[PDB]
């Protein structure tokens, strides 16, 4: 868990920190006007777990990673929504396809292309919505 | 290769790709800029020898970052701009554990930002032509 980039977003809400997973199985992005939160399902030290960060409003959009598929990009926009500085839009790329945007509120763009390596986990801040998000990076095996 | 983590590049697809790799100790960076980011010099040491590599073009005014003892690059940010029909770095700056430098350049466009919560920049890659078309970084633990 030595390489953490981000977080992008605001200073509100409460901190979360997943740490790195052995393998990410799926990510669900909950969104409506903004990004409400994320589920991450993953393997970890012999266990399989699901963790939820942020709120649970909006609609879930699930990206299931197939055998040999991994996350190689994240991008989005940081927006003001109802006075909260949050992820207004969020998306992800795998080595196969890009997904998103999830959310509808424009703001300040950010983008993280990973030319070598993969996203292995998440940290950030959450409340009613997803205030901020960053990622753990690991090399490819 | 060999466990590298490379993020970026941010910028356009013109010019010629460069890739310094991560093997070297970065001593200083010089960002040449005017309206946009024209180029960069990266000076590094390796086995007691100091070398400078220049990427991008010949224009712009220099803006230097000379890393002090115990000073490491821990952020990069800027703007990707359309300038005279090319997609290039319109602004580029860096942060260390000590100080923020820049950004340098005068043309906005699409912002990017790389806060590094854990880790440091250990090398550069990107694309350079008349201007600095794009830039990315190698990361390692701190
Ligand atoms: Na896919």
């Amino acid at each position: 868990g030595a390489i953490k980039v981000g977080a992008w977003g605001g200073n509100g809400g409460s901190a979360f920190d997943m740490g790195p997973a052995y393998r990410i199985i799926s990510v669900k992005i909950f969104s409506g006007d903004v990004v409400d939160g994320v589920d991450v399902t993953f393997t970890y030290y012999g266990k399989t777990e699901t963790r939820h960060y942020g709120g649970s409003g909006g609609t879930p959009h699930e990206i299931v990673l197939q055998e040999g598929e991994y996350l190689v990009g994240m991008a989005g926009e940081v927006a003001n929504y109802t006075g909260a500085v949050v992820l207004g839009k969020l998306g992800f790329s795998t080595n196969k396809k890009a997904y998103g945007p999830f959310g509808n509120t424009g703001g300040t763009p950010f983008s993280l292309p990973i030319a070598a390596g993969k996203i292995s986990g998440f940290f950030g801040r959450g409340g009613k919505f997803l205030d901020a998000i960053g990622v753990y990076l690991e090399p490819l095996a």
